């Protein structure tokens, strides 16, 4: 239908799904606390369609909750169906980014959970500690009631290389980013250029990834910010994004919102080459090489 791609959901899970832990007071249960693990992804409210493509595509598990105001969320949080259905997606469909650091840790949990470990002081414990090796790890809350907590390190995986076309569309659907900016021209006659950017942002921990992206579209280069983690994989050369990032993403889709973007981004494309016209020092410099061509 507009049913998506494996890969592409892949890749926006590693741009933009979260494997939670959540562990919070519960007097109902022995250790005093209640352990749920949820995968989770928060758009806004313009994303609602994505959330319900999404939810169709793991088969209509989970719930869509309007978070607040202009967001949603698209959540499983039963431990029996993250089993046997989340699991072997992902253990099949591999994740490529630091995202899947948490998806292993994740795994563990879930384990242990199937094993009803969790419900021991010993297995709580252990939960704890592949919780705080998962993103930013343990709340204020957490650490203070877990202050013997060490975080069960990550374990540091190989070469992941881009899966699939399909897996970069998903990627860039979240962390990927169409510009279009106006300048005046550098010029007597006052006119005005576009110039487009293609740029995906991604913290420096990506960086084999970030740095492949050059090869696999054939263009574009690095650039790290000088006060902290971030890198952006820019494409600004014109005929690069004519003849390359346009053909890309018109096959392999951006998904969501974003696709709207992209096909405006095209659209200003057209127009850059269509409705413009050479400056005088243009005109010029073509009349002088007339001037002078077949003698």
């Amino acid at each position: 239908n507009s049913k998506l791609n494996p890969w592409a959901v892949v890749g926006f899970i590693d741009a933009e799904g979260s494997f939670m832990v959540r562990v919070r007071k519960n007097s109902k249960y022995k250790t005093g606390w209640l352990v749920v693990a949820i995968f989770s992804v928060t758009v806004d409210k313009k994303d609602l369609f994505l959330l319900e493509s999404l939810k169709t595509f793991f088969g209509g598990l989970g719930s869509i909750k309007k978070s607040g105001n202009s967001t949603f969320s698209y959540r499983i949080e039963s431990s029996e169906q993250l089993t046997k259905i989340i699991l072997p997606f992902f253990d099949k469909y591999s994740l490529i980014t630091e995202k899947l650091g948490d998806y292993l840790l994740f795994k563990k949990v879930l384990e242990l959970m199937g094993t009803k470990e969790h419900l021991t002081q010993r297995g709580l414990e252990k939960i704890v500690s592949l919780k705080a090796s998962i993103n930013k790890g343990l709340s204020e809350e957490l650490q203070a009631a877990f202050p013997q907590c060490v975080p069960t390190p990550r374990p540091e995986i190989n070469n992941k290389n881009i899966p699939d076309p399909f897996w970069l569309a998903g990627f860039v659907s979240g962390d990927g980013s169409f510009k279009s900016i106006l300048k005046k021209s550098e010029s007597i006659k006052v006119g005005f250029q576009s110039i487009l950017v293609f740029q995906i942002t991604q913290h420096a921990r990506d960086v084999k990834l970030m740095e492949s992206l050059i090869s696999y579209l054939g263009c574009g280069f690095i650039e790290k910010d000088s006060r902290g983690p971030w890198l952006y994989y820019t494409v600004t050369n014109f005929s690069d994004i004519q003849g390359k990032i346009i053909p890309f993403f018109h096959q392999y889709k951006i998904i969501g919102s974003k696709y709207g973007d992209y096909q405006d981004w095209c659209k200003i494309a057209l127009i850059m080459q269509n409705k413009n016209h050479l400056t005088p020092e243009g005109l010029n410099e073509i009349r002088a090489l007339k001037g002078g061509m077949n003698k």
